[PDB]
C-alpha cells in the first residue's frame, strides 16, 4: 500500500541530517514503516498496534520520533 522506508532517515530527529522524500506521507506514516521497526521503535508488539485505535497510533508515533 505504501513505501517502506528507513526508520532513521523517517526519524524526524534527523531532520537536520536529511529530509524526507516526496513520495511520503506524514499524516500516516506508520504505514510507512515496517511492522518489525514499529514495534521495534515503540517498544510493544506490532499486535498492541492493530489492536489499539488511531488516536494512540498516533500519540505514540510522535514519541517515537516519527511526526
Amino acid at each position: 500500500q505504501y513505501k517502506i522506508y528507513p526508520y532513521d532517515s523517517l526519524i524526524v530527529t534527523n531532520r537536520i541530517r536529511v529530509k524526507l522524500p516526496k513520495d511520503v506521507d506524514r499524516t500516516r506514516l506508520e504505514r510507512h514503516l515496517s511492522p518489525e521497526e514499529f514495534q521495534e521503535v515503540f517498544g510493544m508488539s506490532i499486535e498492541e498496534f492493530d489492536r489499539l485505535a488511531l488516536w494512540k497510533r498516533n500519540d505514540l508515533k510522535k514519541k517515537a520520533l516519527l511526526f
